[PDB]
């Protein structure tokens, strides 16, 4: 194109090409204020349309990366605010834009973002909608520099959505907050979701992430020919290499030309994907990662015939091991989307084992005969600790399924702080919350996603802040063996019993009115604390102890002299329950 910032404006529209220019600046310039970004922004904007009207006129015809490096050496606080990034001005493209992408903070030290009152969250965004959006917008992306724009942009029409429904309600706290509450974890959980598959291409390598990419693919257009899927494991390998090691521009294009590819060959791929590939440019890509997995073909066979029974196994193994075992995870993972996909790994893995030994062995054919059964155990693992779990959760709900989790965990690893205890075993439960009220075929897949945020929460603060050697072997295990191994660990027979600490154990007035959350989150520190205090106490004595909890708060929030009765009440609790706990 004679000027790309014309066509990507024309493509984009106005109002898109707005959001996403203030996302980049945003997240390349983590420590600006708001206003100085609004300026570039219209700035960058003023230009693209003249650019529009004439594509010839001046400068039109620069590259964006040209245009944006430039816009970025004109901010006067460069030198004095980001220091040696203002060197990067005195390079040439394409290695000035190099240089601006390795200055990024992934962690850039910004205060806790602040949720705002609903009331005062409502008359802002009654009173100037577009700044009370992009605001937020802001503030995320400067938080989240690799954040995919784009996707950032869907949450926040979202948002949107949210405060035009609960704002003009009768209760607008209840309505909103719960829905605030959702977005929250599910763009975190994005967020830790593209983290966690860069740091896996570089820590387990490329061939583990196709591997990767086979199982989920299969499961997803089951209909498709191996040839097909083999041919999208390797786009999507490249596209996410460049995702992680890229810029923006390099790994929106890498998207567009995948979704372009995916929706020229719909009829090869899957059924499902008529909506998405209708929907504009900026979403394409988005809508085909989310959409749902095709219906499998019916009557496929057996695997036994080609991966057991052949007299060819070993010769079509080694004439190109990993095309077949791509084979064998295609075949397995398009019969199975009720499976996790560390789950098909895990089998993938053992088949390859099997065979390794067996094609070298006196009878290779004997030798793997039963190779199957050896899959057995791997598959009931996962389902029986889904239905444990799942029959728990629907005892006890969500909160006292919280509190089970948190006495079952601090046990076993007593020296992780509480906080984390907390944190850690609240988001478990929710991961309880959404998946067991799946049907059966639909739980793993989603435990899996879900698990796979939570479990990489704690790895990444243990590894900040090491304090068991158990947690750090899980978190440097392979993807495929970090949950068993987190499932694996037993109850820590050595930690030495916290002393006593009175203020620990008190409570105040307050507890009753406060939050739901705020109230649930001051009674599960002290539950933890309560077991690092006794880490021997059984059951029924908990029990006990959590049931006096119960009658001391509900009597105390009854009573008209509420601060003397949490002070007196509260000291009769303790003692009550130190006797019983002995
Ligand atoms: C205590 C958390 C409750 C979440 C629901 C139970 C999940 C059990 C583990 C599921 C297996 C994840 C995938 C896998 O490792 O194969
Ligand atoms: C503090 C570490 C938390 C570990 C979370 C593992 C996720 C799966 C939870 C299912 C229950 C434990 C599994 C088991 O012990 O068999
Ligand atoms: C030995 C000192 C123990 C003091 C007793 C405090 C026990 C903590 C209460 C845990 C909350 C129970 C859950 C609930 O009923 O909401």
């Amino acid at each position: 194109h004679k000027s790309e910032v014309a066509h990507r404006f024309k493509d984009l529209g106005e109002e898109n090409f707005k959001a996403l220019v203030l996302i980049a600046f945003a997240q390349y310039l983590q420590q600006c204020p708001f206003e100085d970004h609004v300026k570039l922004v219209n700035e960058v904007t003023e230009f693209a349309k003249t650019c529009v009207a004439d594509e010839s006129a001046e400068n039109c015809d620069k590259s964006l990366h040209t245009l944006f490096g430039d816009k970025l050496c004109t901010v006067a606080t460069l030198r004095e605010t980001y220091g040696e990034m203002a060197d990067c001005c005195a390079k040439q493209e394409p290695e000035r834009n190099e240089c601006f992408l390795q200055h990024k903070d992934d962690n850039p030290n910004l205060p806790r973002l602040v949720r705002p009152e609903v009331d005062v969250m409502c008359t802002a965004f009654h009173d100037n909608e577009e700044t009370f959006l992009k605001k937020y917008l802001y503030e995320i992306a400067r938080r989240h520099p690799y954040f995919y724009a784009p996707e950032l942009l869907f949450f926040a029409k979202r948002y949107k959505a949210a405060f035009t429904e609960c704002c003009q309600a009768a209760d607008k706290a209840a309505c909103l907050l719960p829905k605030l509450d959702e977005l929250r974890d599910e763009g975190k959980a994005s967020s830790a979701k593209q983290r966690l598959k860069c740091a896996s291409l570089q820590k387990f390598g490329e061939r583990a992430f196709k591997a990767w990419a086979v199982a989920r693919l299969s499961q997803r257009f089951p209909k498709a020919e191996f040839a097909e899927v083999s041919k999208l494991v390797t786009d999507l390998t490249k596209v996410h290499t460049e995702c992680c090691h890229g810029d923006l521009l390099e790994c929106a294009d890498d998207r567009a030309d995948l979704a372009k590819y995916i929706c020229e060959n719909q009829d090869s791929i899957s059924s499902k994907l008529k909506e998405c590939c209708e929907k504009p440019l900026l979403e394409k890509s988005h809508c085909i990662a989310e959409v749902e997995n095709d219906e499998m073909p019916a009557d496929l066979p057996s695997l036994a015939a080609d991966f057991v029974e052949s007299k060819d196994v070993c010769k079509n193994y080694a004439e190109a091991k990993d095309v077949f075992l791509g084979m064998f995870l295609y075949e397995y993972a398009r019969r199975h989307p009720d499976y996790s996909v560390v789950l098909l790994l895990r089998l993938a893995k053992t088949y390859e084992t099997t065979l390794e030994k067996c094609c070298a062995a006196a009878d290779p054919h004997e030798c793997y005969a039963k190779v199957f059964d050896e899959f057995k155990p791997l598959v009931e693992e996962p389902q029986n600790l889904i239905k444990q779990n799942c029959e728990l959760f629907e005892q006890l709900g969500e909160y006292k399924f919280q509190n089970a989790l948190l006495v079952r965990y601090t046990k076993k690893v007593p020296q992780v702080s509480t906080p984390t205890l907390v944190e850690v075993s609240r988001n478990l439960g929710k991961v309880g919350s959404k998946c067991c009220k799946h049907p059966e075929a639909k739980r793993m897949p989603c435990a899996e996603d879900y698990l796979s945020v939570v479990l990489n929460q704690l790895c990444v603060l243990h590894e900040k802040t090491p304090v068991s050697d158990r947690v750090t072997k899980c978190c440097t295990e392979s993807l495929v063996n970090r949950r068993p191994c987190f499932s694996a660990l037993e109850v820590d027979e050595t930690y030495v019993p916290k002393e006593f600490n009175a203020e620990t154990f008190t409570f105040h007035a307050d507890i009753c009115t406060l939050s739901e959350k705020e109230r649930q989150i001051k009674k599960q520190t002290a539950l933890v604390e309560l077991v690092k205090h006794k880490p021997k106490a059984t059951k029924e004595q908990l029990k006990a102890v959590m049931d006096d909890f119960a009658a001391f708060v509900e009597k105390c929030c009854k009573a008209d002299d509420k601060e003397t009765c949490f002070a007196e009440e509260g000291k009769k609790l303790v003692a009550a329950s130190q006797a019983a706990l002995g």
